């Protein structure tokens, strides 16, 4: 078998997706039902800059499964730094069945699975987040049904991980997604063209605009996200696309409304929107929880 | 009806006997409870660390058959409310642990979030251990109520808080002996007079600290500070002569870490009152119990 | 029962050594077989400066006991600081099985070890890296079988952790010993003295030479380490050159994080003599042997 990875949204088909989205529902309903990992058998869980509701939903996930996550957080050097990433790989796969990390750069990702002989996850990254769009489209299908044809638009920094992962992991599920963010905050060009490519498939598409009020319009989801991970007002353009009551009175009736986490209430979304009829936050929150089981029992039976 | 535990008297004297009843319990049959089978998790938060603190939680969530998940000291309320953290920290685990500095952060926590909240220790009560305390108190000398207890010291901190309001809790007759500006707060001393009219007990407080130790059944002292700017409770120090004071089978407590030579001499603390290491075991039994209690009532 | 610990290589009496490393080999072969942690009991493992792979094989090695670790990283109140090392070690015997430390100076695992009524294990120290050379023992004969009679050669600095190890846990085995080592990085003259004395009672030998050729020579084990200074240790370089004057099925051990083209060249480290690897995952196996002999002694 050849050893799988999940550092992108689109590196499941959308065949595969369905199956990890399925096991997500069955293991939210049966959370100690799997057990691949009795034993325990270990999991890395890395954090080249630490982030904390990461590792509760990965730490507990990981021990429902039967396994043992040994966490490594930013206060332990980095990876890289005082021996080669592929010499850590051979020895964390001699200790572990998969490696999970949280990294800057792509690059690191795909040089640790090419070398890595058990499967590697991108916890968080600096272009892709797809184990939360995972737990978004659980949360989706949970309050939506079918997620094929379906409308999803993000607002805000339209070039950060969750923008990118929203599009390929929403094109994968069928879902016609749209960014709405300032013209100095797009997708990244290739993550864009290997999204409309993914859509072809799946019959979703994708739009980019400036437009929040044409972006909102008949939505099914409305996404949000911070707009920045840290005077001058230098947020100021994303403000015209702030998630707020007026924002989703533009989108169809039953509409729900996703933000990753934290939020900065007034900024990026309204305690309104947040804590209205329409959130979903907290469900989707949980979602990592179950969304991550699944991926890892997925890629340890395929590895 | 999720139940916290902030400060001593949030149980009733009878649900204190309770949760200590179940401590005695659970120190024979250590993993005989298990609530928490999955593993379910259990949220262990310290804004400062304790190592104590970290494997009597640690340690005793995992024997109840949980996963403790430990964040150790970005700090609660920086990034996102502490309502929004309740709400989703409610979703991961079913109680949560908490060592923290303002009483009111923990009474905010605990009214929003839909799980236990425990003060595993905080600015203004260390309510665990006391129960750890009470635990130790029982097993030496069985029967609380009526026991004459005296707490030496810097009689203004957590510890001095908890043994007032812990102690009149189980029926025992609290001391406190404190330099004048170094007492216990007015209002818990007045809620620990309160409680001690249901259960028999006595709250005193003095700054003789020979008076205190006379006739007492428990000594407690604990550091006094966390230019000889300690100068003020040196004559409150728990040494040889001060337990020569009290009852011949009085026994001594002191939460720990110690500083040998000031709160405490090495000869009382390795000497035969000492139950300072029985104490420090009984953390993990008694906070145990508590979760133990307060998971079947929420 | 004596309480048993392991702060450095001669703990083990060489029958002793034979009975963990037969051990090692047993749990290598079915990890999940021995289960004298289960409850789950503690085992603390404390870290004064981190090693994540230490981290990684202590913590899922007492998993695989059917224990619990509880890690304590560096950033806590530094053992010492704000208690007695003894008073920390008798509160953690009244928690943990078991307490795992890497630490600095021996004294501190000395201080420890002196009252601790658990077995007090090194993970790493500054003077002794003796888990470490267990797993290198394991990996030595699984590939070589019988230990006595060996010759291991270990290159760079003389004066650090592993020479110290590799000396005392190697002549216990019987292993002929040389460490090839610079002036002014020579071992430490009460260790050697403590590794020839060891010899003499299983046949085997110490030598120290600058002469890294006459050390390659004949061997059976090539070793080396990390340098840290690095003009003395250019000579002791294990390279191609170096390793074709040993055994001709000779096999090259390091502990890890290696510098490529420092102490070891690629070719070496990559090539079909190197055992890094297994070496490395020894690590787990090793110390749950060493853990399950030291409980059923303790």
């Amino acid at each position: 078998s050849v050893i799988r990875h999940f550092l992108r949204d689109d590196d499941l088909s959308p065949a595969e997706q369905a199956e990890v989205l399925e096991l997500a529902a069955e293991l939210k309903k049966d959370p100690v039902s799997r057990r691949p990992l009795q034993g325990p058998r270990g999991v890395a869980v890395i954090f080249d800059k630490n982030s904390t509701r990461t590792r509760f939903s990965f730490e507990l996930g990981i021990a429902q499964l039967g396994g043992h996550a040994v966490v490594v957080d930013s206060g332990s050097t980095q990876l890289g730094r005082d021996e080669t990433l592929q010499d850590t790989a051979k020895v964390l796969s001699r200790y572990v069945d998969a490696i999970v990390w949280r990294t800057f750069g792509q690059e690191r990702l795909d040089a640790m699975a090419s070398v890595a002989t058990v499967p590697v996850i991108n916890a968080l990254s600096d272009e892709f987040h797809p184990c939360q769009v995972l737990a978004d489209l659980q949360t989706i299908a949970e309050r939506k049904g079918a997620l094929r044809g379906l409308r999803l638009s993000y607002f805000g920094d339209g070039a950060n991980n969750m923008a990118h992962s929203l599009l390929l992991g929403g094109v994968t599920a069928g879902i016609h997604v749209t960014v709405a963010a300032p013209e100095g905050f797009l997708p990244d060009p290739s993550v864009r063209a290997a999204a409309e490519r993914r859509a072809q498939d799946t019959g979703a598409s994708v739009t980019v605009t400036a437009d929040a009020h044409a972006a909102a319009a008949g939505a099914d989801v409305l996404v949000t996200d911070t707009w920045t991970s840290m005077g001058l007002d230098r947020v100021k353009p994303f403000r015209p696309f702030q998630l707020n009551s007026r924002l989703l009175a533009l989108a169809d009736s039953d509409a729900i409304v996703l933000h990753c986490l934290p939020a900065h209430r007034g900024d990026e979304i309204t305690d309104a929107v947040m804590d209205g009829p329409a959130s979903a936050v907290w469900d989707e929150a949980e979602n990592r929880l179950h969304a991550q089981k699944a991926l890892l029992v997925w890629l340890l039976e395929r590895s």
